[PDB]
Parts: C-alpha cells; structure tokens; sequence
C-alpha cells in the first residue's frame, strides 16, 4: 500500500534533483531502477549525489530558517555504514571536530542509516549534541531548565552530572535491538565554549556566563523522497539573539535579565524605564563580542537578515517560489528594524525538509 | 435580498448584546420590531444602549489590539444627529478637547450617521484627526512620509503646509451630495504636543523630535448588527513603541535611528555593535520619559502586556472565546519579553468589529 506514498514522493523529488543537478535526461532511467527496486523490496537507496542534494534541497525548505543563504553549501557527511554503537559515538565525535573547525564553523550534517519499516536503526536522545544540564528539586533550580527532562533520563541510566550551571550532557542514543540507550560523556577537548565579556562594562565577566560555540540539533527527521533519516544531525553557527535574548535571558531558561541590570549599573525597578530592553542589548552586545573575540563564528540578526533578503532574491532568480514561517523569521530584539518584519511569506511545507519527531524519553 | 444580510447580522448581534446586558428576556420582542423595521424600510436603528455596547463589543473583537483590557470603559458619544458640514466640524474638534482631557486621555469614539444604502453620509479622509502632513519633491523629504498622499490631496484643495517636518493637517472630509470634500485647519490650543528628551542624555533635545498627545483612527469602519458606520473615529492612549519605534525609527517614516545614535555617542559604524538596537532603547525610554513628563497618558509595552494577559484572563471567566493577531500583539521592541510571543492566538473575525475601508485619495 505505502510503496505509494514511497513512490510519488521519489518521483517528485527525483524529478527536481536531476533537473537542479543538470541531470534531466538520466531521470527517465533513475525512475526505472527506483520503480523496480520499490516493488521488489519495498524500499530504495539514494546515491550519494541524491543524498547530498536532498540534504541541501531540505535546509532550502526550512521556512523557520533566517540562514538559508548558504544551503548550497552545506558540508554532507554520509554515515549510512555505520553499524555498531562504537561508530555512531565516532560519528557524532568528528561531527562536532569537523563542524567546529578551531571556531571557523563549517555547517554540516552528519547522515546515519535510515528507518527501515518504520524501524529506526538509530535513535539519537539529545536535542543538541552540545547542550547543558538542567537541574530542579527542593526550589533549588540549577542549569538549564530546557534540558531537565533529559538530564533525569540520563541520571537513570548511571549518568551523573557535577550539578554546576553548565554541566555538558552526554551523547545517548539508542541502537535498534537494545531496550536501553548508550551514554558517552563528551571529551572536553571537543567542545568549545565562550566566556561572556562586554566591549566596555568590565564588571559584566561577574555573571561569570558562558555557552557553547556550536548548535548541532540532533533530534530532527531529515525526509528525502519518502525515505525518513529520523538520525542525521546537522548545524550551521549561531545567530546571536539565540543566545542573547532566548537561552539566557527567557525567564524558563537562564532567566538573566535582572543580574544583567545589576552589572550594567541600571534600576530593574520601572516598567518604563526598559531596563530589560536595555538589558537584552548589552547581553546581545556582549554575547557577539565574546565570540568574534574567541575567533568563534556568530552573526548578528541584522547581517543575517540581509543574507536572508539575498536568499528572498537568488530563490526569484532561480524560478523557485519562496516559503517562510514569519514568526520564526524575525529575530526576538529590534525585528521592525529588519524587512523581514514588513513583509509577508507563505508558510507552505514542501519536501524535502526537516520534521518534529516524538522525544522517547518523557 | 440584502435584508437578509441584514437581518442576521442583527439577529446575532442583538441576541448577544441584549444577553451580555442582562437583558434577555427583551430580545423576543426587540427582534420583532427590528424584524418589521426592517422589512418595511430595508434598514434599523440602534438605540442609544445598542450603539454604545456594539462599539465596545467592536473593541473587544480587535485582534490586533494589545490595549483591550479597557474595552467596557470606552467613552462613547452618539453623533448620529448630525447634517452639516459645520456640526461634523464641532463634532470632530470636541472629540479631541474631550478625549484628549488635559493629558489625561479618555478613550473615546465618536459615531456619525451610518451608510444608508451603502451610500456614505459622511466620509473622512483623514488617517488620524490629528497627523504630520508629508512632501517629496526634488530628492527633498519633509514630514511624514505615510502622510505624502493625502497631503498632496489636500494641497490640491487650496490648503497649503508650511513645510516643517511637523506641519498639523487639515481636518478633511466630505458630506453626502457635496462632490468634493472641505477642509479645516485644527486649531493649535486643541492638540497637546510632546517635545522629545531623555532622562539623562542632555543632548537628546538637538534632534528637535516631538509627537502629539493623542492617536485618533479615523479611517477605519465600525460594523454593529450589519449597520455600517464607515464614519466613527475613536481613540486610545499611545503605546511607546508606536511612536519610537515605528513611526520615529522606521526607513519610510521620520527615519531618525542614525540621528539618535549620534546624539546619545555611539558609533553606528557596524551591525555586530547592536547600534540600532542600542538608538531604539534610548528613543523609546526617550518617548515614554517625556510623555510621562508632561502629564500626557502613555503606556509602556511590558505594562500593555500585562494587562492584556489580564484581558486573557478576563475573557475565560466570561466564557468568550479569545482572538488575537500574534504578529500585531507582539510589541516590536523586546518582543520575546512578553507572554504574548510565547503563545499563539485565533485570529478569527468576530462582529462587531473595526474593518479598513478603501481611500477616496490615491
Ligand atoms: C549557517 C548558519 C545558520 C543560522 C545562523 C541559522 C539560523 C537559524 C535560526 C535563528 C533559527 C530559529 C531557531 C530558534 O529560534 O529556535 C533557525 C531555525 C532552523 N534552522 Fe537554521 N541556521 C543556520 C543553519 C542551518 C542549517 C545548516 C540547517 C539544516 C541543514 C538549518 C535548519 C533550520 C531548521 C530546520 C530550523 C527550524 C527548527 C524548528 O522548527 O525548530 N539551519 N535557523
Ligand atoms: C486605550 C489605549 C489603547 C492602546 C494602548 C492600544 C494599543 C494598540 C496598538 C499598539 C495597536 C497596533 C497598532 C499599530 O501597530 O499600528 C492597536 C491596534 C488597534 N487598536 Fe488599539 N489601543 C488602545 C485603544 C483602542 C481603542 C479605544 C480602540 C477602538 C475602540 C482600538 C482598536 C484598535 C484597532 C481596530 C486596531 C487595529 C487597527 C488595524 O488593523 O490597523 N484600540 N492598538
Ligand atoms: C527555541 N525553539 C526550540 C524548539 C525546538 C525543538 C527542536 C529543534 C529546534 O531547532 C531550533 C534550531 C534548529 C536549527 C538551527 C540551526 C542553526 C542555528 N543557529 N539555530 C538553529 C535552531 C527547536
Ligand atoms: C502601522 N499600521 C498602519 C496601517 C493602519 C491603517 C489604518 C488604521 C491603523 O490603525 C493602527 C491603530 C489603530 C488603533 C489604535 C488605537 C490606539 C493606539 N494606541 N494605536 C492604534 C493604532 C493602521
Ligand atoms: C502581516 C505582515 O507580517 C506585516 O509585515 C505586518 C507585521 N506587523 C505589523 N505591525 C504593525 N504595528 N504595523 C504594521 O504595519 C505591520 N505589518
Ligand atoms: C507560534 C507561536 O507564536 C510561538 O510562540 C512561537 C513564536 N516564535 C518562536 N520563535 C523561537 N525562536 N522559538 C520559539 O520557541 C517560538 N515560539
Ligand atoms: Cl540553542
Ligand atoms: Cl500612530
């Protein structure tokens, strides 16, 4: 029955692959190969050419993505060999090198093999392969609230974490045939992570805050013409208001607004006097000093969205429509100062894309 | 054929206001005769209590509004009496020494004489009574862009602006079987005015900017019980955002982000230095400081968001379903400091209502 769904949704892409690939004349063939391939086994396999364009076809896509300038340009790892947990730990490993790159991010996704029936051969537990601990018992909240239902999956599972406000998790993932997940705690070595000073308040280092240089978001489903990669991690750099203005200063994450005031020297006492405007400008002003200064790769949300806005122009040029998700488009301080705020997009979901899967712990 | 349209817009509407009144019970019988008003003369008229609660429903309804919290205290006056181009002169000048109050707004709506047969007994051209006239001509830019239309409208008329960057309009409207429309000056004793200065930046003052005390709509179509009041301006007090953020800071408005830099020191250079982010805080504390200091109503956007969660509140009591516009709701500064951002809203139409209208210029 579902070799239909597979089908037409392999056709479909197949189609706009070759035809973006150059490669019009060899669909004819392609489909041939797929067709019988899908009758005898129900399934089928992309080629590493198709894999790689999917990939990239799929970061396109993306309406909730500012950065998709670059999806051309994406750094594809094909990891479909990989067997054993050993190798899927490894993977996740060089991942974080190669994308790390000594601070010069490379935007890059990790492949692993895909779900067969249905049957994830790889399910991978963290939302991001760098992300921190979040801890809360007795009033006492420690760490990043975002990450307590994990870190208590974690803590079940012989994992304990040193209980500071920036306790890296481990990797865990599961292996098809297990009934638990494995856990890895991740070499320091690996990770790099930004102090947060401000330009000119010298007394800003007294938050003593710091974040990782690298979101790798580790929980999504790649789908490629019908076939599902529900494990295949990918990330560019960060945009800074994602740390600035939501990681550390939303009230159910780090919640820093008020210390800011505090060391910035201002009163948090009046509503109109905006001092957590005020606040979220220096932190955001703070968190793009710290990691150009690091030699870290970040973009301001400005910069980004004149990238956006070439993006919006090359997708005209190419003859593709554009799609976008508005509310996820502008950035969370000074949006009105972007053009994405003063205009519309269609938020249409075309393939191939990235999917919401469902979390296996909680 | 159209009687029914009318028909049910009023049975709807009638039903809930009567219901909402405590008035049930009078629905049976105030149905009837509308039902036979209608019938014989094609239209129906509101009482004075029926108006006044449609208008406030209308308010209730506005998904775009953030200020609905206050939306039973609307100050409504019942203008349905007038003929002459001389009493909607005196009607719209009250308005303002009214709602304006010394400084110490009252939101107010006044409602003329509604569409006939669709045919208009009154129609205003202005945006707001009180708005900054706009020129291009020559590569020179003076006032208010958004105003550039109607100002060449009125100019064409005989009136003519001193070419300030502040020039106060003409009230300007047309009466039903005049084809073209008259216009008057506002006398200045009526319209309270803001010099712009911030708090502790002395030099704020060199940019010279200052703003009116009170926003008055009045472009816009009341829709009560399917009767049409296409003329009906009301006002609220200013959010601080709309002046500092919008109509101060946007590229095609007063464009003085460049400008506030300057005067508060900071170099506005490169986008990694948040410098716009940094002018639109200062402006925005700038507004909301001199408002307050002269004794004129303003509300700040975490105070507005406030009392809208309170509206959120208030509407589950009641048992009424909510709608919003999330992309109107969010304030464009700090957006995600408020509880708005981080939920979402219906944004279906409820009647009554405020609607657009086409404009008779341009
Ligand atoms: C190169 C630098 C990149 C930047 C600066 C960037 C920026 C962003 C930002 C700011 C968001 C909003 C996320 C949030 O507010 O939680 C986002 C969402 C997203 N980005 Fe990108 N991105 C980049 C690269 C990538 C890459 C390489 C991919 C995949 C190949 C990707 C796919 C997505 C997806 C799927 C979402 C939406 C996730 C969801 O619905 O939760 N982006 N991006
Ligand atoms: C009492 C103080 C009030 C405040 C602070 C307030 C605040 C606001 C704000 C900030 C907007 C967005 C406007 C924009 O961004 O251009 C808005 C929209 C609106 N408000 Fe209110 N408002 C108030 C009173 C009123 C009153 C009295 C009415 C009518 C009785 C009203 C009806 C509306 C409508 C219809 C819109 C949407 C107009 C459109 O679609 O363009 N508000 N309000
Ligand atoms: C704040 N949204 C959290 C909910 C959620 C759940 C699962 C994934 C997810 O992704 C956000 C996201 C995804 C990809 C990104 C790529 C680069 C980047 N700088 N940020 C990125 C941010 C977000
Ligand atoms: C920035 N939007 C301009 C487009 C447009 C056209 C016609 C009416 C209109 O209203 C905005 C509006 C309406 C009512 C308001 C009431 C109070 C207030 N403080 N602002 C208010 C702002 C807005
Ligand atoms: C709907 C579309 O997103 C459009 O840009 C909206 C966004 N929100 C807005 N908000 C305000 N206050 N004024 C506007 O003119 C718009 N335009
Ligand atoms: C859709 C709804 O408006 C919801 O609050 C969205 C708004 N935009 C967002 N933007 C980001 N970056 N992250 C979020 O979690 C959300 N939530
Ligand atoms: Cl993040
Ligand atoms: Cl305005």
């Amino acid at each position: 029955e579902e070799k239909e769904i597979l089908w037409n949704e392999a056709k479909a892409f197949i189609a706009a692959c070759y035809q973006e690939l150059g490669k019009a004349a060899e669909v004819k063939d392609r489909l041939a190969d797929i067709k019988s391939e899908i009758d005898l086994t129900g399934s089928y396999v992309h080629t590493k050419e198709e894999l790689e364009h999917g990939a990239k076809m799929a970061w396109r896509n993306s309406n909730r993505c500012i950065g998709r300038l670059f999806w051309n340009s994406l750094n594809v790892i094909d990891r479909r060999d990989v067997r054993t947990k050993e190798e899927v730990r490894d993977a996740l490993f060089h991942h974080i090198e190669t994308a790390t790159n000594n601070g010069k991010i490379r935007p890059t996704i990790t492949i692993f093999p895909p779900e067969e029936k249905g049957e994830k051969q790889v399910e991978i537990w963290n939302h991001q392969l760098i992300r921190y601990a979040g801890y809360e018992s007795d009033g006492e909240r420690i760490g990043d609230p975002a990450s307590c239902s994990l870190t208590a999956a974690c803590e079940e599972l012989g994992w304990r974490g040193e209980r500071t406000d920036f306790d890296l998790l481990p990797l865990i993932f599961r292996m098809k045939g297990d009934e638990q997940p494995v856990w890895y705690e991740l070499p320091r070595s690996l990770v790099i992570e930004v102090p947060i000073t401000h330009p000119d308040i010298e007394a800003f280092s007294d938050l003593e805050l710091k974040w990782y240089g690298v979101p790798i978001v580790s929980d999504m489903k790649l789908e490629v013409g019908g076939i599902h990669y529900n494990a295949a991690p990918f990330n560019g750099w960060y945009m800074g208001t994602e740390i600035g203005a939501r990681n550390l200063a939303d009230e159910k994450r780090y919640d820093k607004l008020k210390k800011v005031a505090s060391v910035i020297g201002i009163a948090a006492d009046y509503n109109t006097d905006l001092w957590k405007d005020q606040a979220l400008v220096e932190l955001n002003k703070a968190v793009l000093h710290s990691y150009k200064k690091q030699g870290v790769s970040i973009v301001d949300h400005h910069t980004a969205a004149s990238q956006f806005k070439r993006f919006e122009e090359q997708a005209e040029e190419a003859g593709r429509k554009l799609t976008g998700d508005w509310t996820w488009l502008i950035p969370p301080i000074s949006p009105a100062a972007t053009h994405i705020f003063h205009r519309s997009y269609d938020n249409s979901i075309v393939k191939p894309n990235y999917f919401y899967q469902d979390k296996p712990y909680e």
